[PDB]
RNA sequence: GGUAAGAGCACCCGACUGCUCUUCC
RNA sequence: GGUAAGAGCACCCGACUGCUCUUCC
């Protein structure tokens, strides 16, 4: 799998488990997240871009959307989306 | 009629808002506009969007272009969405 | 598709902070970088744009883009300067 | 000096847009508004007060200029508007 | 989660007042 | 006698933003 899954655990986790995916060959990965978890997910970008590979990477393709989820109260609510796909140059 | 500024900036203020100043330019005749935020506030950016598109203007609206960046403060994470009518 | 951006802020601080910045971040790989004004700050901008080009990277760096613009506040001018390695 | 240039000075920026506004109603197409150092901004306040407020969608940013003049040093800027 | 009320730090736009310097009637 | 327009410095106030925090629902 080439997708990383933001969540709640610190940036630095995401950072490095995009950086092992680019260094063990995989040529194209997606960072993925949702809700309050987006900024997170441009942060992981940022981060694997602008300390470790500041020339090496390039941002493939960025979608953002919508989904319907239910909350915690059994309430149907939408929630932003985002997909950042990168890849080594 | 004085021309507006066709920036949107996410900021500290609920979501309506800014959806609210949003659609206030488009329905100015203004046919592009560009949604910015940093840090957290990115999640509202995007909110403000599909908010948009989606729920409010539907079939008529295109995301043109979607920039990320970085801001030196330590840094931040930074987003500009350029959305138009289509 | 639009390349991720690298913001370097201006403000009242003394200009070397903002020069300091600029040139660290060249420094470091990223092949251009965006300075950003609001107000007097402005001039400054101007000067730290120079200052990176002409005492540090002569025949290194040249100006990519230049935007002005306005945000409302009242009103105060804004300033962009996207400068890149040759 | 060219007769299209508004000079910025110490003055109010009312003073050049009036200036500006004044050239561009004469039947001038394109003006070129110069400053330095700190007065820098106030060109582009100068300029964004010109095309926004006064003649909005009717003047163009043709093109931005900065530089660089011995005095120590001075930043220069120059904008170039034109009707559309 | 909240058109619930506040707080600290950083960053930054603008203003008042005092002082210094420049340019007049 | 008048005290304007700028450039600095000090202090402070009013917004905007970023990052945390407290209480309340």
């Amino acid at each position: 799998s080439n997708v990383v899954l933001i969540g709640k655990k610190p940036v630095m986790n995401y950072v490095l488990a995009a950086l092992t995916l680019l260094n063990q060959g995989v040529s194209e990965i997606v960072i993925k997240a949702r809700g309050r978890a987006i900024s997170k997910a441009v942060d992981t970008v940022e981060i694997v871009r602008n300390r470790f590979l500041p020339d090496k990477i390039e941002i493939k393709e960025i979608r953002v959307g919508s989904q319907v989820v239910t909350s915690q109260d059994g309430r149907q609510s939408r929630v932003s989306t985002i997909e950042i796909a990168i890849r080594k140059k």
